[PDB]
């Protein structure tokens, strides 16, 4: 029980770690195979997909009258994804954005603001539909700016992407299921703490994929990957977690993500996504974890 503890946890390192680079690269050979850009396969397929976590966790919690954890997750997760997961990424590996996605990052920006002032009285289930309805819009929009029998490189594409996405979503629950039965081996089972563990538990897909696309040079994805899943944290997670029970405003942590989401924007529109932005995202997060109500 101790050690089917650990033996879980360090085997969900193990997918984490191997998942997330053939996730990267099946994503990339699938963008080449699209005609679209490592942005746009970021933004859709690779946002969406390790998004998951936290749209079940969102359902969930807010489906059992929890829904102070449905809409802390998601917005905990937009906070993570700009602060810990691309300021990482962005010291690993400088972005300088085109004029094409700082186009997409401004719409990014728009949405969110959209979203912190609706939901200062809360979200309500009108206020899910209208975010999950910007959510299908901003996607189909996205694909179209960034785009123009059986092929065994197209097979093999797709079993990256699939194996890899299995790989990194089973390894995240491992992970934390492995790290819970260990806590509880060993009496240190707070869930003051386990709050904890299952929210940056959802992150750990973002967090693993983009600091290997990060280490692959694939800048775009990583920029993608961060925007998509915020949107998808949003317009897909909170949202659904409104439908079924109206979600407790959260006015201080989304006036912290439109500040996140704002200095990225400006850094991506006049200067660029590096060594020096990534550490200022960092001292942001580090700040937030600080400092934010637990
Ligand atoms: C995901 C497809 C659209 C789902 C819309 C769900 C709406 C849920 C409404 C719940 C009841 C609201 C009652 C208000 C009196
Ligand atoms: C990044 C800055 C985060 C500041 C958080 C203040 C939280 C007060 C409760
Ligand atoms: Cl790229
Ligand atoms: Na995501
Ligand atoms: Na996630």
């Amino acid at each position: 029980m101790v050690i089917l503890g650990v033996g879980y946890f360090l085997l969900g390192l193990i997918l984490l770690y191997y998942g997330s680079d053939w996730f990267v690269l099946g994503s990339e050979r699938i963008a080449r195979h699209f005609n679209v850009s490592n942005f746009v396969i970021g933004a859709t397929v690779m946002a969406i997909g390790t998004s998951l976590p936290e749209i079940l966790t969102s359902a969930y919690a807010s489906y059992m009258h929890a829904p102070g954890i449905s809409i802390g997750n998601a917005i905990g997760s937009c906070i993570c994804n700009i602060g810990l997961v691309l300021g990482l990424s962005a010291i690993i590996s400088p972005i300088i954005v085109d004029k094409n996605l700082q186009k997409n990052i401004l719409v990014y920006l728009l949405f969110v603001i959209f979203a912190a002032v609706i939901g200062i009285d809360g979200f309500s289930w009108i206020d899910g539909v209208v975010l999950l309805i910007l959510f299908i819009i901003y996607l189909r929009w996205t694909v179209k700016n960034g785009s123009a029998k059986n092929n065994p490189s197209v097979v093999f594409s797709l079993v990256l992407l699939i194996i890899g996405l299995i790989g990194v979503l089973v390894g995240a629950e491992l992970f934390v299921d492995g790290a819970k039965k260990i806590a509880l081996a060993l009496d240190i089972s707070d869930k003051v703490i386990g709050f904890t563990l299952v929210a940056f538990g959802t992150s750990l897909p973002e967090l693993m994929v983009s600091l290997a696309a990060a280490k692959r040079n694939l800048g775009g994805m990583v920029l993608g990957n961060v925007i998509g899943s915020n949107i998808a944290d949003i317009g897909g997670a909170l949202a659904v977690g409104s439908l079924f029970m109206h979600l407790p405003a959260e006015n201080v942590q989304m006036a912290v993500l439109v500040i996140m989401s704002l200095l990225l924007y400006l850094f991506a529109k006049y200067s660029k996504i590096g060594r020096w932005q990534g550490i200022l995202f960092l001292a942001l997060y580090i700040i937030a974890i600080a400092s934010l109500r637990m």
